[PDB]
């Protein structure tokens, strides 16, 4: 865990993920598949919880300085683009230091993760993006149908991808010094 090392490996996957969050990603509207939560997850599951925070917390503050962000409030931007992204370091819980790498823990992780960020967007959802409801959709059921689908998607293409991963790059996973 050696700091230097770290400290890139932090930066280098904030980093990734600011720049795979310029990708387009919307299915419609407001339902997206975050790809960009990939670099993050993957952090996490290698270099532990509070590596991963800090690179999801990295990661919002690029969103933000850079203009990409969307923002309505200072309270909605904290929840959507500090503990939103920050909730990602979860998956950190999930690592394995321990050859050989088990799938199940992967997977895990990832769906803990993504399922507690999309849960803060579910709520974001309910304060401050209920104006655009679709017709006869009250407050909590769009959020819910909007970043459900999103946290579903998203969940979908980290698993594709850690999938590849675990099969093809299982030291990915798994920190070593030496
Ligand atoms: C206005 C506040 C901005 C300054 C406070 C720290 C900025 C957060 C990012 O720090 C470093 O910045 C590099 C370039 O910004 C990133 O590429 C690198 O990943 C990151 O580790
Ligand atoms: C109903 C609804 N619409 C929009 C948002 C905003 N939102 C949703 C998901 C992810 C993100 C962060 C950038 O990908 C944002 C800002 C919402 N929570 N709910």
């Amino acid at each position: 865990k050696f700091n230097v090392r770290l400290l890139t490996e932090i930066a280098f996957m904030a980093a990734l993920a600011f720049i795979i969050s310029l990708i387009p990603n919307t299915v419609y509207g407001w339902i997206i598949v975050e790809i960009a939560c990939i670099p993050i997850l993957l952090l996490s599951l290698r270099r532990g919880l509070t590596a991963g925070l800090v690179g999801g917390l990295i990661w919002g503050i690029l969103s933000m300085i850079t203009g990409h962000a969307y923002i309505l409030s200072l309270s909605q931007a904290f929840l959507e683009y500090l503990v939103a992204p920050v909730s990602l370091g979860i998956a950190g819980l999930f690592r394995q230091k321990t050859a050989p790498l088990k799938l199940a823990p992967v997977l895990l992780g990832t769906f803990v993760a993504v399922l507690l960020k999309y849960f803060f967007h579910f709520i974001a959802g309910i304060i401050f993006w209920s104006q655009y409801a679709w017709k006869g959709w009250g407050a909590v059921a769009y959020s819910l149908a909007v970043n459900g689908i999103s946290g579903i998607l998203t969940a979908i293409a980290a698993f594709v991808i850690l999938i590849i991963f675990v099969k093809k790059f299982p030291k990915l996973f798994i920190h070593s010094n030496y």
